[PDB]
């Protein structure tokens, strides 16, 4: 358990953010966490309860994730109950309620209205550069998700994992026999009738994401039942090209969808085309 642990005094929590069927989050200050920043804030899950592996578990991995575009981890604080992990705070809360409070249907680090192009690519550009860092580590995610991605200062885009995902979005899952979730209408065809999951589902995920972004959050296949959508991703029927979305765009998008997971493009691709799009020029992409 090679995993910083921080002292309980420490921690003064402010006040809630979030529930989960495994812990709550807290705003909290820390102190002499960093040494530029004698104080701080940070975001802190007490854990709830089997599951103190888990939370152990958890702790271990997220210390080994270490990028620019994965949240971040402080460390626990595991002297007196509860267990406390301690996280990067995110001003922006979860991509998804960002990108669905700067869409049509609806400060300080983005412009009044839409999202322009630019900053959608930016936001896109991001996320790929997350899950190039995973499938690098080999590591499989399985619910690769807008609502699972935090926006910080700076339109600082993270990826993480959470479980106020699965109660805020109980909508996004669909609930298999006594337990189990599955965030079907992000998943590929051989992740719903196999049930196998690799990095190639990985990038399945990412162009839903993707389709998420230039919807400005809309659900995939929203029009459908959870039956009705898993009718659909077998059948190989594919989500149409959003209004905001220029044909170049949707073009990476069709490439994470190929039928064949071996046919789908890599992340390390996806990821070089849409960082090409993000910074280059507006006069490049004002005719996109
Ligand atoms: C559970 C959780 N909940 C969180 N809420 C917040 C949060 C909320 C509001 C503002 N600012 C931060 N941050 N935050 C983190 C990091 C985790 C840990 C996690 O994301 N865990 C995790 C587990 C497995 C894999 C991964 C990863 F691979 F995707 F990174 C993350």
């Amino acid at each position: 358990a090679c995993v910083h642990h921080i002292k309980r005094r420490d921690i003064v929590l402010k006040w809630e953010l979030g529930e989960g069927a495994f812990g709550k989050v807290f705003l909290a200050e820390c102190h002499n966490l960093l040494p530029e920043q004698d104080k701080m804030l940070v975001a802190v899950k007490a854990l709830k309860e089997s599951a103190r592996q888990d939370f152990q578990r958890e702790a271990e991995l997220l210390t080994m994730l270490q990028h620019q575009h994965i949240v971040r981890f402080f460390g626990v604080c595991t002297e007196g109950r509860p267990l406390l992990m301690v996280f990067e705070y995110m001003r922006h809360g979860d991509l998804n309620r960002f990108l669905r409070s700067h869409g049509p249907d609806a400060g300080e680090d983005v412009a009044p209205g839409p999202l322009g192009l630019g900053q959608l690519l930016a936001v896109a550009s991001q996320v790929a550069a997350g899950m190039v860092y995973l499938a690098g580590l080999h590591f499989v995610h399985r619910d690769l998700a807008t609502r699972n991605c935090l926006v910080g200062q700076g339109l600082v885009v993270k990826i993480g994992d959470f479980g106020m995902s699965r109660d805020i979005y109980s909508t996004d899952y669909y609930r298999v026999g006594g337990r189990t979730m599955l965030p079907i209408r992000w998943m590929p065809p051989e992740s719903i009738l196999y049930r196998k999951f690799t990095t190639e589902s990985d990038v399945w995920s990412f162009g839903v994401v993707l389709w998420e972004i230039f919807t400005y959050g809309k659900q995939p296949w929203y029009q459908l039942s959870n039956t009705e959508a898993i009718d659909c991703i077998t059948q190989g029927r594919e989500l149409e090209r959003p209004r905001a979305c220029p044909p170049e765009v949707y073009a990476i998008m069709r490439g994470c969808w190929q039928r064949e997971p071996q046919q789908r493009h890599s992340i390390k691709d996806v990821h070089a085309r849409l960082q090409a799009l993000a910074q280059a020029p507006p006069v490049y992409l004002d005719v996109l």
